[PDB]
């Protein structure tokens, strides 16, 4: 039936709210009003889906969630993890987009920003399990999620990342992951946990869901005991240079996966060799783009508004090859780095910068069809 | 005390809310965060004030309000006017910025956008009165506002307009003044008339103030009988080409007043000769700028986002002279048209386009100091 034999799953980044989980008025993550990625690709007979995972969660939490989004079932963050960081072991339960998913039946994964990292970690679990959970179920018995076992191979065909901060971002180091702003993010999570809320910002495993019979004051009190406030098991940390490195150190190349990356630049070189945001950089990334572009290390300055170019091209100590826009991106085992997209900012990739006339919908539709083509190629070269 | 012998009054345009009449979070009309016009000019020892008049009212209503803003007293729209259009004769009562205002004590008037038109009409009344009101107080006796008398001369030194649609705007013709959107504007006015509201959008004379003991349902009912819904005595109409023409036809040059205009361009010529908004044009003017720039008459296309250049330069049927930036603008009796400011949009003039880094505060401060200088010149060349 569908033109693509393996389904394509699009994995949003940090703060990503998609589908039924967005506010009443809110931009549409995958494509904005420029190109309705899911709807349009479907009209053209491609099987495509958009995952919904934790907007504020760590990559670990998101990676677990992603698995359950595809496979269906009750999120199991694993007993050891839960115990280490101090959050619920079990989480939401998902219908499952592909309940038969197992070695043999494959999926294409494309991830925007932090979605890139999430995809990589999930494949890690599939192939090589989770050591701490294997170890814990060794010592203490019990049931273990298959996700954490290892040996599940031949389940992901491609990993493709749009503006992913593979090597982290100064924006996280010097802003996002600071004390003051973590407290804000957590407060937002606390609030949207109120008994009148219909959105899930993704930190409920930490106890940010008010019980229907509990006062807001008791809620505040209950939840201020949560480890979330001082924990590292959260998105803000995973986006730092340290945080991202950790994930790099614990991942490896799957030689049957077709790995490909895209990158944007949206800064320009200023008086002293520092980088400043172009007019056209979506305005909410103004300050981050300046923090990044004023980095002491010079090669860390060119940025797309929140991710510097070094960070996006490839995870820094993994194999990569520079690639052409015309040549087929068909090499397994190595990070095929597509040429930098001049004047695309972080959010241009998902078409939500309605302020930027220079980034037209027909352009964005080419880009996504581009990606589907590459994917079709991967399918045809097995 | 003050470096300027005659006070400078800045008159905001359509939708203009200033001072104590703005919402909790709301941009500051005169200068935004770029250059606090009123506060800064004062720090440098200039006597300057910001008028507060009807945001949605006709030029007539605003002109009357302006007079009372300066002079102090209870707004009197005049009995014949009130009767003709079908709205309260009396309105808010103003403390008075300048209680002694009379021939001999003069004021400098600078108006942004529709503020330009309002200033023109008020001076007309001062000099040549209102015929309808003269006539009606003839037939039916009573008291008459001094504004409508005529013969009050030598009271305004200068009229200076920033991006005023002297000849109206297609944006009004094809959008602002349509049936559907007038109804929206009026609903907003109706709502902000509620008994919990602290802002005055300027249409209360039409009955849009809920009485403290009246239900919202009775309010809706009472007010749906108001002439406002189908009247022309409103801003949206006065901003149309017809509407603006009417004011042109009934105004004339006072040869002791120093008339000066500024204009912005913020569109660029496309493939087929039509004009499109530059990146940098404040985003709320996107659609208007396209409507204007796609006009059949070609000379009506270059625009600042909502006002086409033909409209801003000078009222089309009145005397004007092109001027240089250095040429001191000191000619009485004729519209001294300053050279177009390239890449200034409608709102750049008042510094509220926080999205536009290209428009710096130091630039805006020069422009305003510019204006004060010209005014000082007018003072010194009497
Ligand atoms: O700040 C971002 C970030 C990314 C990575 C890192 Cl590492 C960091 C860090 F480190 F600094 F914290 C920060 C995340 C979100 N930012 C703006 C969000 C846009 C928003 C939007 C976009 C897509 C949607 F589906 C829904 C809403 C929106 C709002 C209003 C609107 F009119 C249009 C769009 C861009 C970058
Ligand atoms: O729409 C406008 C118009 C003008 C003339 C005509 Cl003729 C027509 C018509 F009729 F054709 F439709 C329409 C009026 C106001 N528009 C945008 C409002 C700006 C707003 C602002 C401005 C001044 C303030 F003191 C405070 C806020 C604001 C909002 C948010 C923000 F982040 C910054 C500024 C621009 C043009
Ligand atoms: C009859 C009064 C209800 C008007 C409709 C809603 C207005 C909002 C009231 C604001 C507030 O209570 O702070
Ligand atoms: C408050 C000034 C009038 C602007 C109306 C047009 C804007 C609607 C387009 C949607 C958007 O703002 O993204
Ligand atoms: C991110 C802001 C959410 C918008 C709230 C407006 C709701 C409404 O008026 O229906
Ligand atoms: C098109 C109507 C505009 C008001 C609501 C949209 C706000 C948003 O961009 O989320
Ligand atoms: C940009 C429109 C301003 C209208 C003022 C208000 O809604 O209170
Ligand atoms: C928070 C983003 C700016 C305002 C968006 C809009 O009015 O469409
Ligand atoms: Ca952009
Ligand atoms: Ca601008
Ligand atoms: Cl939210
Ligand atoms: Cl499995
Ligand atoms: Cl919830
Ligand atoms: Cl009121
Ligand atoms: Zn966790
Ligand atoms: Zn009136």
């Amino acid at each position: 039936q569908p033109l693509n034999k393996y389904p394509v799953v699009f994995v949003h980044g940090f703060l990503g709210l998609v589908g039924d989980n967005a506010p009443a008025l809110y931009p549409n993550y995958w494509g904005g009003n420029k190109f309705k990625v899911i709807e349009e690709l479907r009209k053209q007979g491609y099987n495509v889906h958009q995952a919904s995972v934790s907007a504020f969660g760590s990559n670990y939490d998101r990676a677990v969630q992603l698995y359950y989004y595809i496979k269906g079932g009750r999120v199991d963050y694993g007993a050891a993890h839960a115990a280490k960081y101090g959050h619920e072991r079990y989480g939401k339960t998902y219908k499952g987009i592909m309940p038969n998913w197992e070695p043999g039946k494959k999926v294409h994964l494309v991830g925007h920003s932090m979605g890139g990292q999430t995809i990589r970690l999930m494949e890690e679990f599939l192939r090589n399990g989770n050591k701490e959970e294997i170890a814990y179920h060794q010592a203490h018995g019990g049931e273990i999620s298959p996700l954490f076992t290892g040996g599940h191979n031949n389940m992901v065909a491609s990993i493709t990342t749009l503006a992913t901060p593979h090597n982290g971002s100064q924006a996280a180091d010097k802003f996002g992951n600071t004390e003051a702003v973590r407290k804000i993010m957590f407060a937002l999570n606390r609030f949207m946990g109120n008994k009148y809320s219909n959105i899930d910002l993704g930190l409920t495993q930490w106890g940010f869901k008010q019980l229907p019979n509990e006062s807001y004051i008791d809620y505040i009190k209950r939840v201020s005991k949560s480890k979330i406030w001082t924990s590292d098991d959260n998105a803000a940390y995973d986006l730092t240079l340290d945080g991202s490195a950790k994930l790099n150190n614990m991942t490896s190349m799957n030689p049957n996966i077709t790995y490909t990356t895209y990158t944007g630049v949206s800064s320009h070189t200023g008086p002293l060799g520092y980088e400043n945001p172009d007019l056209g950089t979506f305005f909410l990334m103004d300050t981050t783009s300046r923090i990044i572009g004023h980095d002491a290390r010079e090669e860390w300055r060119k940025n797309d508004g929140v991710v510097p170019v070094i960070s996006s091209l490839h995870p820094s100590n993994q194999p990569f090859v520079n690639v052409t826009n015309n040549e087929p991106a068909t090499r397994r085992g190595i990070w095929q780095v597509k040429p930098i997209l001049q004047g695309w900012d972080h959010v241009d990739f998902i078409g939500v910068d309605f302020l930027d006339f220079k980034r037209k919908g027909s352009e964005l539709a080419n880009f996504y069809i581009g990606i589907i083509n590459d994917l079709l190629s991967v399918e045809a070269t097995e």
